[PDB]
């Protein structure tokens, strides 16, 4: 075995996301953060060539957990099937864990 996810960051600030995502060498490293401009909502932040793209997290009216259409008990299975569905609609970026310092 049991490990904490390598992808959870907690408050980090969108741009420090992305100060750390850019610095990343492949296509869809990623992590999840607590947004600061809309407390209580989850963002996903994906480095994406030179750029890096961010997703909220949403919510159905029971609290599962979506981006687009399919949704998800937790964080953990959206993250995870996202590893494998792409999270966006305009290139196909798969989920992958970050390097790691
Ligand atoms: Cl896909
Ligand atoms: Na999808």
């Amino acid at each position: 075995e049991m490990k904490p996810h390598p992808w959870f960051f907690g408050k980090i600030p969108r741009a420090k996301a992305e100060e750390m995502l850019s610095k990343q060498r492949h296509d869809g490293a990623f992590l999840i953060r607590e947004s600061e401009s809309a407390p209580g909502d989850f963002s996903l932040s994906v480095k994406f060539g030179n750029d890096v793209q961010h997703f909220k997290v949403l919510r159905d009216g029971a609290g599962k957990y979506f981006l687009w259409v399919v949704k998800f008990n937790s964080l953990n299975e959206l993250v995870d099937y996202h590893r494998s569905t792409s999270v966006s609609r305009n290139q196909q970026i798969f989920l992958r864990d970050i390097e790691q310092v």
